């Protein structure tokens, strides 16, 4: 089979690999719709998580079950499923500890396009079908469904980690796909004011649609100053770091109230360190908590988000600004995330 | 001054009381809009809180500050305010413990028409204005605003206590005003499926408006059997108890999943005890946590709920089915809560 | 092989059964030390979990692995291991929800002597050896180690659910083995005053040993009255229910502060319902949270408790008043739990 | 009256000041025993929190009330009291938010020797006596009690913020007085393995006494390698940062497991930023939570810590390596904190 792979740092291309076969608990799946992630740009062009050789890319897919192992009980060939970007080995210590994202080591629940051939191939392999796949309700369009495995789970996790109080104020820094789902998640956790930070007009409109009550641009002056101005010097209860550089951490510390929470869902891809401003962190005593977490995955996570879409709590289709037909256009969609045109949020490639 | 009072258990009527004066930290407030609460029906007629003599009733008001003590800093004569039903003494050990609702004793945070002349007078007294009042944006209509002091803080507290997971299923038993804000709160906490329980058509329509995806009627079979058939024997993740008898707890225990949470905000004003079904509570080992709390009050709570209304996260006006004008209709509005018309959710009396 | 079995309700005896064989992920273990649980007495003589036929009793063992399936990686024949009383199926929705104790159904994590042949046999079966077994350090005596599978995890879970604040006052109702571990767990969570409730002299001394500052005996007045007296009317921050009838629930509600928490770890094998006193539960608004959970099991839990024993944070050997040797003494140990004598806390039978 | 004070950055001396008078809620207290804090060293000589002129230093005292305001109810002249280091204004939004340490602003709950004359004078002023004083039981000697206002509440807060799981592993970096209480606190939260990092023999002995099961010295290699060695490369569940420079944060991140928590209580007094290592923090996605908080104060905190001392949960007397008599020796003790002789942990000056 063919797949679109990372050949080595800085290099991508189509390659040929043998079609994968399932273990007793696994599934072979055919992608029906897929999408490229900013994370893969980081890993390919920034070397953000080490070198790789001929690793098929991509980890956002809706698919058709093509075969299952003899122990798989809940899925069968022909079943349409949503595939989480995160597909943990479930029988590990980290799972017993409550962190499947890290089953087998740091970030190891994220297999596709990390330590496993991704979804940009004619077939891909899913470990532990029964624990890691969710059935796709026919009422959910492919384009929207494909926003669930990564964009929705990541953005909503930003809002979960934030431990938002009802009616409290939230700043979401960065309004790309993850940030927009951060705003939406924040809204679904009962935030009052939601201040989005960004400027691409299509992101700004998306942001308002998902619940931002205010939009700040980096031109009306420093973001921190603007937030202080909007809040009369009082700052905000929560900050979700969804994009930008690592100087965003400092901005977040400077913007939040003492006792607030800063939630990072941003995949930082470069730099040796992230910096915490000493003084505004109360010299370590301001109770400004800093969290940062890989999105949840697995079947339960998908079914929960599926329910959120099915019952129309959120509509992730607005994230999808580009849709292409055809296997080969995986590459086109991939290059789209690299040069990132100004009208782009998320591309989806339809394969059926 | 005049005030509408409980003369004694089973008796209400207008009385003449001396106009209250403020200590250095207090404000005197004149109401602009008020509403009656079901809980005052309990105390007046079921002696639910013991005997009382000439206690002015009511604890749901938006008002205007008339005078403030020499130590009051943030409010002055003229300001329009939302008054929480719960107005605690803030210098107590329960406050250091984090439970203002019980400052000075169980439920002691609730003073108005509990241990203090309530808001159905030409004027009323607010202890600690700076800590207990919040400015009312002019953008918010009185009939919506008056839903904040009690109905909203109560319904929402049901959803908070419930510790809702994003996408999880919630049953709300009882769809009166509080129950309806429970449904809204659940949605605002990110609930997927929300199953409301109750019959009154007008409540039913408000329940759908606030987020209910299902409405269960007692008399289509016992509620637990209905919930099971809806959820294919799986049960629900959370139950909020907002109305009905004490048998409601057993129903909750039976329908909620192990590891689930049952959140009560209902006033149970009759019977010696509530019953937990031993077997369905796993004989004590089912991790079915049971919680029950008085609504938060104070300035912060009000300010937070106000932001939710102000940024249109919730529209409380659909709670109001009856609007009266003039100080005299307070009586009519109160008795309306006693006989409970079919078309009634919540009555409001507009004064100026 | 032979095992000591529940022949049917009210009847116990030795039976012959075939030696179990392991699946790919399982282990066959031989007991090196075992102990009887009060829970089994309820099962056999009160039919508290339904009738059973020839079900081997017991679920507290330290053992020697004698056989492992082909997929077992961390355990091999000859390994000395601590076996948790709870051995869940790990690949289930309840696990993904964070509740292994309920994997596959309410309490389904508890297999041994519930839905599965228990440890009172020449051999027994442990499902999922890698997830469910823990290595026993040679430095821990068998009799101490066999308190870990159940007594310590249950008792400590009582303190965990109690969510104890440092320096706060805790009452533990019932000072049998579980309550004594409740006392120890509470001290290890940083409780200040710990008030144990019981009368048996041997349990009384042990309670003191594990950290009780006060021991209350019903012969000195109503427990609630006594707690109110000890706390000069203020009550206590937390109550752990570890023994007594279901009337302990009412006592616990009446003695805890508003905002407090009541943690049940007691197995109520009798009655139709537990009763919550209405008034003292603030008619549902006192923020008096009621929790109740089956103990955690599996490998992580065992390994954490082992560390606590290993580093001398707790000494569970004081739970052990009777040490027998040999399989026959299993029956003697069991019956000892039945007609519980006055010098008895926990009996242990050492097999090699 | 006489006071020992910071004249300006890098300068200390005795000065004469007006004896303060109480407001209606305040008390005037004379010190019976005081201790100096490393924090005052940072503020004076590193100008860590900015310029100051004639600010009486010190915020750790046990004292006798010599006058109260007309509104003070629970304290009278002659009463012996433990005075918390943190004495917040209780009627503020931050208190409503649950963060009294920052009442009126970041760190503002900390008044003595921050933005108010401290306890190193013949008298000092305590705002809101009834909320901020605790009675000293006669059973507690002055030297132990004076460890409560700061050392104990700070070290214990480190363990509380760390959210320790029972039997889990903890590294405490820095074993001066605060770190030693961090060790004790962690043991009182049910920690299993506890690894202390530090070198001074007297601290090493105290660390063992308080619960450290291992002790690491910077001399024997990089701390992170040492910890990876003690833990078979698995790292630890929690890290408490209680001393050292800011490079400690990077150490803590490298040391802790994914899903772990890092709790800072160290008062950093120099440098622009603190660095988080990008890679070891999973590029922002390792779920390695960073916390950092000023110690709780107020009456309740003191009362709970008094219980821990009274009921012999912790014996803070071992922190006191130097006791001097006489008011003038405040200077002696303070200079000890500057010079840090190898046998010093905490000095105490007895004034009665
Ligand atoms: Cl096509
Ligand atoms: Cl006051
Ligand atoms: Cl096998
Ligand atoms: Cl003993
Ligand atoms: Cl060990
Ligand atoms: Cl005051
Ligand atoms: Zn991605
Ligand atoms: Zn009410
Ligand atoms: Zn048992
Ligand atoms: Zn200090």
């Amino acid at each position: 089979m063919k797949g679109f792979a990372m050949l080595s740092i800085g290099k991508v291309g189509w390659i040929e690999k043998e079609k994968p076969a399932p273990g007793p608990f696994d599934a072979i799946v055919r992608p029906l719709a897929v999408a490229p992630c900013t994370s893969d740009i980081h890993t390919v062009f920034e070397g953000a998580i080490g070198e790789r050789h001929n690793m098929i890319l991509g980890h956002e897919a809706v698919g058709e079950v093509v075969e299952v192992g003899s122990e798989v009980k809940d899925f069968k060939p022909g079943d349409r499923v949503v595939v989480p970007a995160i597909t943990p080995d479930w029988r590990t210590s980290e799972v017993q500890r409550g962190y499947h994202q890290h089953s087998g080591g740091m970030l190891a629940g994220w297999k596709f396009s990390n330590v496993k051939d991704g979804v940009f191939g004619e077939f891909f392999h899913v470990n532990d079908a029964d624990m890691n796949l969710a059935h796709l309700p026919k009422e959910i369009p492919l384009e929207a469904a494909v926003m669930i495995p990564d964009m929705m789970t990541t953005g909503f996790h930003g809002a979960e980690l934030a431990d938002i109080e009802m009616g409290s104020s939230v700043v979401v820094i960065g309004i790309g796909a993850v940030g927009l789902m951060g705003i939406a998640g924040a809204k679904l956790r009962g935030a009052g004011r939601i201040i989005g930070v960004g400027s691409r007009p299509i992101c700004v409109e998306a942001a308002k649609f998902y619940g931002a009550t205010d939009i700040l641009n980096y031109k009306n002056g420093h973001i921190v100053d603007q937030v202080m101005k909007l809040t009369n010097g009082k700052g905000v209860d929560r900050v979700i770091m969804a994009g930008g550089g690592s100087e965003t951490l400092s901005q977040a510390v400077k913007m939040v109230k003492p006792g607030g929470i800063i939630s990072n869902i941003n995949y930082h891809g470069s730099g040796d360190a992230l910096l915490i401003p000493r003084v505004e962190w109360g010299c370590g005593m301001a109770h400004k908590t800093i969290k940062g977490g890989l999105c949840p995955g697995g079947r339960l996570r998908m079914e929960r988000l599926i329910d959120l879409v099915f019952y129309k709590r959120v509509d992730p289709s607005k994230l999808v600004t580009h849709v292409f037909r055809g296997f080969d256009n995986i590459e086109k969609a991939f290059m789209l995330m690299k040069d990132k045109p100004k009208d782009l949020i998320k591309p989806v490639v339809i394969l059926a």
